[PDB]
C-alpha cells in the first residue's frame, strides 16, 4: 500500500528532513515535494521507497546500537554512556564517511541518536546523553592521551563529558 | 542537568514541531527555543518536561491503540484500516476537547497517528492508512447514514476513502 500526502509528510518530519531535503534525496523539486505532501500528487514509488529505506536504515542502527549496549552491559553495567553526534554537516562529513551513503545529512544520524537514547532509557534503563563533538576539547584530549583521530577515541573523550 | 541542546532540538523534532510552536507550548519565544537548541542558553526545567511529557502521552497511545486494534482483530477479520486525523488547527480544536490540554496541537495528533500506522504494520503487519477528516463531506455522510457525531461515525466516514 502506497504512502499518501499525510504519511509522507510525518515520515518527513519523523527524519528531521525539510521538504526541499527530500527533494534533494529523491530527485524532485521542493515544490513538487509540498504538492505532494498537500495531496497535490502523488508521491512517486521511488521517491517514497527513498525515505522508507532511511527509515529502515535508522531503525536497523537503533535496534543494532542497542544491541551492542546491551551486550556491553552484560560486562560492564553502566548505566550512563555517551554517544558522539556531529554540530555542522561539514564536521559530519569530515568524521563519518561510514555513514555517507546511506545517512548524507548529520540530520538523520541525529534521529538515530535521539532514537537510540529513547529505547535504551525505555528498554536497558541505560542513560544516553547525546555529545556534540567539540573538536578543539577533542583535539586537546587526544594530544595528552597520546589517541590517534578514531571512533574509539571519540567515545572516550565523549566519556569524560558526562 | 535534564536535556542539552541536541536533545531538545531532536526531541522537539521528534513531534513534529516548529520553535515557534515549542515557544508557544512552553510560554517562550520562538529565539529562545532556538537559543537554547544552539547551546547559548539551557533549556528551562518545565520547558523539558512540557515536551517530555507531551512525547510520553503520545507513547501511551500508540502503544494503546495497537493493541486496541489487535483485540479488534481476535474478533473480526484483519483488514486495511484507516485512521482520522484533523487537517488544522481548528478542526482538530472542534473535534477533539478532550485531547487538548494534553496534546494541545494537531500536529501531536498527527504523530500520534504516524507512529501508529508504523506499530501497526512492524508488529501486527497490519495497514492503517491516515485520512483527513473533510467537514463537509463527513457531515453529509453523517446525514445520508442516519449517524450522531462521534468518534465511530468519524472513523466509519474514514474507511469510505480508502
Ligand atoms: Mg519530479
Ligand atoms: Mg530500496
Ligand atoms: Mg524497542
Ligand atoms: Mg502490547
Amino acid at each position: 500500500i502506497g504512502l499518501n500526502a499525510i504519511e509522507m509528510s510525518y515520515l518527513r518530519q519523523s527524519l528531521s528532513l525539510s521538504a526541499a531535503q527530500v527533494g534533494q534525496l529523491t530527485n524532485h523539486s521542493e515544490a513538487e515535494v509540498l504538492a505532494w505532501e498537500n495531496a497535490e500528487t502523488q508521491a512517486p514509488e521511488l521517491a517514497q521507497k527513498k525515505l522508507l529505506d532511511i527509515d529502515d536504515i535508522i531503525e536497523m542502527q537503533v535496534l543494532n546500537t542497542t544491541d551492542g549496549i546491551e551486550a556491553l552491559f552484560k560486562k560492564e553495567p553502566k548505566r550512563h554512556l555517551a554517544f558522539v553526534v556531529y554540530p555542522t554537516q561539514a564536521i559530519y562529513t569530515q568524521y563519518n564517511p561510514e555513514f555517507l551513503s546511506s545517512l548524507p545529512l548529520t540530520e538523520l544520524y541525529n534521529t538515530a541518536a535521539w532514537r537510540i537514547k529513547k529505547e535504551c532509557k525505555l528498554v536497558l534503563e541505560v542513560d544516553v546523553s547525546l555529545i556534540n563533538l567539540n573538536v578543539e576539547a577533542y583535539k586537546a584530549y587526544r594530544e595528552q592521551n597520546g589517541l590517534s583521530e578514531s571512533r574509539e577515541s571519540r567515545a572516550k573523550w565523549a566519556a569524560t563529558q558526562l
